[PDB]
């Protein structure tokens, strides 16, 4: 079974992959042992507006394990111009920029 979202931060593991077509994959890494759990992850237009504005093509996020430092990759499409990728919320929120040609 799947319990809520994850409690936990994660880690930018290297830098978010730009796959070619218009998407970048992210190497996340969680510090969380509360999983399964979601991952609270989107792609918002700026900082002061989590108003989602990107799509995921990996949808649902998951962290499929309940051992800690685990590892997810996922597909996103950001929108076109200046965006955050943002992963987490709180004081636990994690963030990146991210720019499509």
């Amino acid at each position: 079974t799947t319990y809520g979202v994850c409690s936990k931060a994660f880690k930018f593991l290297g830098t978010p992959a730009d796959t070619g077509h218009g998407t970048v994959v992210l190497e996340l890494q969680y510090t969380g042992t509360d999983g399964p759990c979601k991952v609270p992850i989107s792609s918002v237009a700026s900082l002061n507006d989590l108003t989602p504005v990107g799509r995921l093509v990996t949808v649902n996020p998951f962290v499929s394990v309940a051992t800690a430092n685990a590892k997810v990759l996922i597909e996103l499409e950001p929108p076109f111009g200046d965006s955050y990728i943002v992963v987490g919320r709180g004081e636990q929120q994690i963030n990146h920029h991210w720019h499509k040609s």
